[PDB]
């Protein structure tokens, strides 16, 4: 039935990607009831990002400065509030396709989707997670400030993501939907440390019991370890430690598949110390790091969210 | 800016998937206008699929037989029809949601996204490509038959692919929208060799271009080779042949990148010769063969679809 970087339908978050415009800078904003939430360095310049004082910035700011495009129904704003790095712009109307929503700050090792958005219009869809170091690989152009990641539950949609910037080092960042920042990242274009970063334990393990159910079982082995035994493997790999929590999580897919958790530790701890020797699991060669294993039962169940 | 396996926004299809139940079986249609398009297989029973005789099975078949459920607004079919492989379900209503569409038959190589369904209700969106045998690899559970393959040319969405079966090997197979299979396959469940399969080149070197904008060029060489000598190397590693009407192709990535589509050609061949030696491009080890040149474009231009 085989398996795949799945992203959710992006149809409920088409209907509220607007195009938010302040004299110079140009982005994306996200429009729920009455109210436009997009990054709050739209109201800077291209000098402006080295060092923004983003409070008498936006004092300099009126409300018809702000020029809020939904395709070709200009908005009127109303009202506007700076909460942490976001902008809040009340405006005239309602938004008629608005979802159920809940906005959600995630965990790292956690995945969502992304609508990579260009003057207020859609472009793409793709799945990314986020990683612990709270970084998130892009590919943000010019102009995609203000996309939004989201999850969706079954009828709701969770936004959980807004991309702000782009680190020198290739990366990104962004904050949740009230403005704080994922990480110690700050909204101006200075030298930003990314951190260290170390591959989700979880996301693996739950990746090779997908692969399991999906044709692949070469790396399947009658070698053990402990949970202590396996941990000293993963840091000296760069691995999370694995905790009886993320043991636990993965307890459905130990079920259905018949291999204990600490089987699939053994199987992992042989690819870390001898490679994929020129085979391949669901055609990659590397360990997969971005399906929770939540994904990976709505992948194999056929989970709906409509 | 980063470069990803993007889908397109699958707002515009989710509106017409719709649920079709002939009795025993249940798959997802496609709703555009006042007509359903559904496999044909949804008539059969579990046994019928060793062989059926879809002509003598309709006609069995009435309009009440047949139940379409779009959401919850059940629809009134009137009217019937076998076109190839697929049924033709005249209903009581135009879908308000219809977009503007062209039903495309694509060739092998070609990419598009696949919006995954189950009983009518969207379930997620991926980037997939006709492989050069017709098949493509899914994620296609048990009811995902009428799953649609689709690109968005800005405005308009080109319906090109209809999930109908899956293989015994594994992969997939399935039809245009006006029935006719990609490839040898036929809609019963028997032995169906998928055929020898070759790696797209002409999407190798434009990821390779893509690598190149997005940071990765140590595998940029100062070797080069000629059409013929990249090709006597091509068919001994499965690579299709590279026609001059592949370099044209690439030749806007060949003039904004600065490297001619040979000297690319020579660092492919130097790939395929030694391997990638621990090194990556773009997070995988393994030459990507799912991104048209076209596909590297939007990406690395920014082209929005409303």
């Amino acid at each position: 039935s085989g398996f795949r970087k799945m992203a959710f339908p992006s149809g409920k978050v088409e209907g509220c990607m607007v195009q938010v415009t302040c004299g110079t800078t140009t982005l994306n904003g996200l429009w729920l009831d009455d109210v436009v939430y997009c990054p709050r360095h739209v109201i800077c310049t291209s000098n402006d990002m080295l060092n923004p004082n983003y409070e008498d910035l936006l004092i300099r700011k009126s409300n018809h400065n702000f020029l809020v495009q939904a395709g070709n129904v200009q908005l009127r704003v109303i009202g506007h509030s700076m909460q942490n790095c976001v902008l809040k712009l009340k405006v005239d109307t309602a938004n008629p396709k608005t979802p159920k929503y809940k906005f959600v700050r995630i965990q790292p090792g956690q995945t969502f989707s992304v609508l990579a958005c260009y003057n207020g219009s859609p472009s793409g869809v793709y799945q990314c997670a986020m990683r612990p170091n709270f970084t998130i690989k892009g590919s943000f152009l010019n102009g995609s400030c203000g996309s939004v990641g989201f999850n969706i539950d079954y009828d709701c949609v969770s936004f959980c993501y807004m991309h702000h910037m782009e680190l020198p080092t290739g990366v990104h960042a962004g904050t949740d939907l009230e403005g704080n920042f994922y990480g110690p990242f700050v909204d101006r274009q200075t030298a930003q440390a990314a951190g260290t970063d170390t591959t989700i334990t979880v996301n693996v393990l739950a990746w090779l019991y997908a692969a399991v159910i999906n044709g692949d079982r070469w790396f399947l082995n009658r070698f053990t370890t402990t949970l202590n035994d396996f941990n000293l493997v993963a840091m000296k790999y760069n691995y999370e430690p694995l905790t009886q929590d993320h043991v636990d999580i993965l307890g459905p897919l130990s079920a259905q598949t018949g291999i204990a958790v600490l089987d699939m530790c053994a199987s992992l701890k042989e690819l870390l110390q001898n490679g994929m020797n020129g085979r391949t699991i669901l055609g990659s060669a590397l360990l997969e790091d971005e399906f929770t294993p939540f994904d990976v039962v709505r992948q194999c169940s056929g989970v709906t969210f409509q």
